Parts: C-alpha cells; structure tokens; sequence
C-alpha cells in the first residue's frame, strides 16, 4: 500500500488545514486550524458565504462595531470549524486569540466564548479542542478548562518543561512542533542538513512521548509542523500527527510499508512531584530554542489575528 | 531474413520521427519525437491540417495571443502524436519545452498539461511517454510524475551519473544517446574512425545496460541517436532502440541474421545508497563529453521550440 495507509495502523491521522477539500481527499480522524490557517482559509472564494454569515450574525448580536469585529472573527473561525466537522468523525481544533497568551483569565473567557459559539450551532464539547499557547498562563487556563468539561490542545510546545507542565495539568492533548525546532537549528547552528533520526524536532517529540507513556500520562501527544516526510515517518507510532495537505499528498503518493518507530513497552513508573512556576521558568529559559520559538509563534499568530480583524472590519 | 526482422527477436524496435509514413513502412512498437522532429514534421504538406487544427483549437481556448501560441504549439505536438498512435500499438514520446529543463516545478506543470491534452483526445497515460532532459531538475520532476501515473522518457542522457540518478528515481525509460557521444569524440579527440565495439556511445550504453540489469532496475534502456547501423547491431539485445527512418531502411535492405550482443545472465545484486545532488553534479561534471552535450542538446531543442512558436505566431 501507500505510506499514508500504512501510517494509519500506528498513528491517528489528523489534517492541518482549514480547507475542506483536504478532508474529502485524505479522510482524517480530526482536523486542526490556527490563526494563520484561518486567515488563509478566508481567502478561498468558496468560503465567502462563511464570512458573510459571520458578519451577518455579528450585526444581529449587537450594534457596537468593536464587538461586531470580535464576534465576526470568532464566528468565522467557528464557521470554518462547522464545515470541517461535517467531513471528519473526530475533533476540530480552534485557537484562541494569541494576544491573550499571557493572560490566564482572558484565555479562560475566550475559550468559553468559542465553546459557546459551537454549542450555539448544536456541536457538543466532545467534538472540539480549544487551542492555547503553551505558556505557563495558557497551561493554568487549560487545567481549569478541563475541570469544566472543555478539552484543550496545548500548542506551540517546544521545551521539555512545557511538556512536563502540560502533562501535570491533565490536559487532553499537546502539540509539540517539530519543524520549527528544525528551523531554529538550521538558522542558529552549524549543521543545516539532518537525517530523520538526528532531527532535533523528532528527538524532542520522541523524548516527550517516552516520558508521557513511562509515567502513564493520558495526555495525547500530537506532533505538528513538519518540513518533510522523513520527520513524519520517524514519528510513526506517535498518538496522533497533524500533517499539512502537501505532505499528506506525498505520503499517499509514495508506495511502501513503514515500520513503527515510537513505542514504549515497559511498565508505568511513579510520577514525580509537580513542577512549580519558578522551576518551569528556569527550565524553559535554559532552552534557547524554546525561548525564541514560543515568543515568536505567539507574535505571528497575533499579527494574523489582527490581519483577520482588518479584513472583517472592511466588510461591516 | 533481413537485419530489421532479425533485430526484432532481441530488441523492441521504435521509430524516431514524427512522420507517419515510416510507421506504415516499418511497423514499430513505439515512436518517438523531439522538438527538432516536430519542427521538421510541421514542414510536411500533409501535416497542414494538423497545424490548422492546433491554431483553431487554441483560438477557442482563449483570446490572449500569448496563451494561443503556447496552446497551439503544444496541441500540434499532441496532434502529431495522435496520428502516430493510430499506426503504432505502443507508446508515443512527446517532449516538454526544453527551456524548462532546469526548472523542476515548471517541468511538472508542462508535463501534466501535455498529458491533459492527450487525455482530452481520449488517449490514456499508458500510451504516452513524457520526454524530459536528464538534468537533476528533470530527474526530480520525473520521479514525482511517475508517482502520479505519468510515465517519462529521460532523454539527452550522456553520463553514468545521469543513468544512475534516473534508475534510482524509478523512471519508466531512459534514452542514452549513442551518436552524439561519437560526435564529441570525433571533434574533441585524435581518433576519428571507430569500430562498432570501440564506439564510445556503444560502450556507454553497454555499461549502463549491465548496471541496470545487474541491480534489477525496471527502467527500460532505449538507445537513441545513431550515426550508422554498426552501432545498432552492436547494441542488439538492448530493451528498445529508437532508430531514424534512414537507418531503419538500411536494416530492412541488408540481408543476414544478427547475433545478440547485449545480455546479462547473472543474478541480481544489491542496490547501493542513493546518489545525492552533490555527488551527481561532481560525477556528471567529471565527464567532459557529458558537460558539453547535455547543455548543447537543451540549447538546440530550445531554439527549435522558438522556431515553432515563430511559425505558429505567423498563422494566428
């Protein structure tokens, strides 16, 4: 068979895009979006109806332009999620405003608002994953949300400290980026070419995977952000993997069966004491890569949120 | 019997021309064209209908003159291929614009366009071979095309590095030139007269043939470009051989049976590691003949593409 079909034996395939065409082509279990993908999705001509629906609904909720821009941008994200849910049997990941990444209370509020919008469309909490950046504040937000029945996808995870803190908060899922870790090592280091096994992102996810299974953590590990299929194949065995359409296409067109790389065959060991904020900040900041990338990811997603608000504002 | 009939026992005979008269005379399994042959074919008075069909079809697809010239030149190549397919049971080779030889993405696009035109005429992919120059970029284009169901004919092959890279990409067929290799040695060397066995082109193809069969490569080896029948006879046994009408005539008029020269009777050996771009460029450039000829072939085919576009432009 082809690589994609072979991968499904060990790993749950998730599509990373806001485009419904890829859902029809690759039949993933779940789908994920982020502010950059939602902004890109808004440029697709077929999605014009969704934008008009967002704007029309916003104007019916209030006569205040400020609230209208926020209501329409949230609704558009939810609308794109609604279309995807019609084609996937699993969950959809929708991300909260990145500008709230360092605000626990604002993140809880925004997450509940997106959930309310989905609930308004008849969709229940078991089909949604609220996406939050893995800062200490987002993690503390997620821990509280999980207790309230809202499942979260802790994204932009780069350091081991983030992985440990997320697991201890009892979050549903974490999204360790693989490709962005490679980007950093390509830019800030001597070595520009890495073999799949020596790829920093792969090594990072593998280490996180083993740590989670070793201590019996129920938190799902979903590798995200890929630059090539080599990284995907080397992670065959990971709980789930969110892959972009271009690489999903490469897997489907490449023949040959693949072997499982990620496994933990031993017994569950005792969990250590919970990491504190001070220890988290110390450990996270020891990692130069994670320092740059966590901050940078939040910035880019914020710019894309503003760019969406700009677009929506011109239509009111 | 005659040499041509005797040759068919060991080698699949392919006609190298765009002229349908030769298909009727020699009954080849396949046929091949290239930009120089397509330009020559366009001068044949019987082919005027095909040109008028190309121009008329182009004008119906768009009102933009730039697109019309491109649509008509592609259609003419496809039209000549359509006439040939009515007389041959096998495949037809149609070559992509040589000006795209160092552009992988443009080559994939152009190949898919020619395939689309053939499909528009009801012809399926199994009857077509898309011809691409054997540069690293064309090889990478071909590897991707094969995965998508488009079979390719890697032409203008001169060096062993090209042969190795083509085999590893899993391409359907390769066309090592024999006569152009001889031309180079006649121009850039002391020896002007070569016996069939010491002919550089023959020795080149023989070496490539053995390498392919020795490692179990499914890639078909088709010798092309001949200067005399001695080269053809010395290659009796090669998978296929694309011969020009003049030499095809010489074989049919010469009596006597011939013996098979090219064979591999041993077992299939293990394939080495895949050659990288750096190693390819190094090995290819070590061969002075291949350096000159690959570059020169692409230039000549480019000039002929422009000459065709000139002709077509004067008819719009």
């Amino acid at each position: 068979t082809d690589k994609l079909t072979s991968l499904r034996q060990y790993t749950t395939v998730v599509a990373d895009t806001g485009d419904i065409a890829a859902m029809k082509l690759y039949q993933p279990q779940d789908a994920t979006t982020n502010p950059s993908l939602i902004l890109n999705a808004a440029q697709i001509p077929e999605y014009r109806k969704l934008i008009d629906d967002a704007v029309a609904w916003a104007k019916q909720q209030s006569n205040d332009r400020a609230q209208q821009i926020v209501d329409a941008t949230d609704k558009l994200a939810v609308n794109i999620g609604l279309e995807i849910l019609k084609l996937v049997p699993g969950r959809i990941s929708t991300e909260v405003d990145a500008r709230l990444s360092y605000d626990t209370e604002a993140s809880i509020a925004k997450a509940k608002r997106l959930i309310k919008l989905y609930n308004d469309a008849g969709i229940s909490n078991d089909r949604i994953l609220i996406k939050l950046a893995s800062t200490w504040q987002g993690i503390r937000a997620a821990e509280q949300l999980e207790k309230e029945g809202i499942n979260c996808n802790l994204t932009l995870l780069f350091s081991f400290a983030q992985a440990r803190a997320c697991a201890e908060a009892g979050v549903f899922l974490i999204s360790p980026f693989v490709g962005r870790i490679l980007d950093w090592y390509k830019a800030n280091t001597d070595k520009k070419e890495y073999a799949p096994a020596e790829d920093p992102g792969v090594v990072s996810v593998s280490e996180i995977y083993q740590y989670y299974k070793e201590h019996g953590y129920e938190t799902v590990v979903m590798g995200a952000s890929f630059r090539n299929i080599g990284e995907i194949l080397e992670l065959a065995g990971c709980d789930r993997l969110t892959i972009a359409p271009a690489l999903l296409k490469e897997l489907a067109e490449s023949e040959g069966a693949i072997e499982r790389k990620l496994s933990y065959t031993g017994e569950v060991k005792a969990r250590p004491a919970r990491i504190t904020e001070s220890e988290f900040l110390w450990q996270h900041n020891q990692d130069p890569m994670a320092v740059d990338k966590l901050a940078e990811g939040i910035r880019k997603f914020a710019i894309d949120q503003e760019k969406l608000e700009k677009m929506i504002g011109d239509l009111l």
